């Protein structure tokens, strides 16, 4: 692909953070901690899961990022509006206000309802996350295997603001405490 040049510096925003989630000085990594990490709540962190919004909100252009997941057993990547819901349980999907691609028990799916399969022979160490806001398009690039398509969210409704979108997984196993890290441009 040939998306660099809209290349994006993110963000993390710390107040929509989990209340485990840790947040590095540099607010470009995030990882699970192992207890609650002493913060206020507030209504925008979201309670059920290890998620976490980028700070920058876009409306128009072409905007393109890369995440390191290396040696991580379960994440979710990609964008969502501004307006999405913190609190209890919901599933990742185009009609909550979702566009995500996730990694789950050895299996790569985008966040389609219901789920669809990825075919990913290489597995990635970092993703490309391209968003085109007046196209109404979403594409998750390979970085690993040359920048190779992963998955493309056509006709995309934003009906709204976006934000970055991360989940940084469950660590149930002892395997996945690895953090999420916002690639340099
Ligand atoms: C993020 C919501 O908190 C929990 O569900 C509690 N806990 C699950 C197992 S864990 O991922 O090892 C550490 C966090």
């Amino acid at each position: 692909h040939h998306h660099h040049h809209h290349m994006v510096h993110i963000t993390l925003d710390r107040n929509t953070a989990n209340s485990w989630l840790i947040i590095s000085k540099d607010r470009r990594q995030v990882r699970m901690g192992d207890t609650h990490q002493n913060v206020s709540d507030n209504k925008e962190r979201f309670s059920n899961y290890p998620m976490v919004l980028g700070a920058q909100r876009f409306s128009s252009g072409k905007m393109y990022w890369e995440v390191d997941v290396t040696q991580k057993e379960a994440w979710d990547l990609g964008v969502c509006r501004d307006s999405v819901q913190r609190k209890g349980q919901f599933s990742l999907s185009p009609e909550n206000g979702f566009w995500t691609i996730w990694l789950w028990q050895d299996s790569y799916e985008a966040g389609t309802s219901p789920q669809t399969t990825l075919h990913i022979q290489v597995p990635p160490c970092q993703i490309g996350i391209f968003v085109d806001y007046e196209a109404g398009v979403v594409s998750f690039y390979n970085i690993t295997d040359h920048g190779s398509l992963i998955y493309t969210f056509s006709e995309c409704v934003f009906a709204g603001p976006l934000r970055p979108f991360f989940n940084v997984g469950f660590n149930y196993s002892g395997g996945n405490a690895a953090p999420l890290k916002l690639c340099p441009l």
